[PDB]
DNA sequence: ACCGCCGGGTGCC
DNA sequence: ACCGCCGGGTGCC
């Protein structure tokens, strides 16, 4: 993970929306996530490009809707890898860690919780 | 029936 | 989408 962030967990979530994006990914590959706040369907939007900088899809909207404040307030580094389902027609899987400062960690989580979501090992 | 159930239309954000 | 969700059509046994 980052240089002298701690681990705060990891989250199963999914990509989502690929039938509209031409970027590939590969079966166990990282991808990006990029904060896309002025998308005009959902300002808290966070869309999930491949290494390349080709876009693949966006987190699920409820995921996002718990994520964009995380993303925005910097209270926390998160990365993807699609674990499997790299084909697949409308959605994939996507195993995602979140890492940052010790005095961020419980935010992260009670915000997680918030939204009916949870980090785990 | 102000229900539960069924199934057609539908589909990211 | 082989799903979840939405809402129109529907209705005892």
């Amino acid at each position: 993970g980052p240089l002298g962030s701690v681990l705060f967990g990891s989250l199963r979530g999914h990509v989502v929306g690929l039938r509209y994006y031409t970027g590939v990914v590969n079966n166990n590959e990282m991808v990006a996530l990029q904060r896309d706040p002025n998308n005009p369907y959902d300002k808290n939007a966070i869309k999930v490009n491949n290494v390349n900088g080709n876009q693949v899809g966006h987190l699920k909207k409820e995921l996002a809707g718990a994520l964009a404040y995380i993303m925005d307030n910097k209270l926390a580094q998160i990365e993807g890898v699609v674990p499997f389902g790299a084909n697949n027609a409308f959605t994939m899987p996507l195993h995602m860690t979140f890492w940052g400062k010790e005095e961020n960690r419980k935010a992260v989580s009670d915000q997680l919780k918030k939204h009916g979501f949870k980090l785990g090992p």
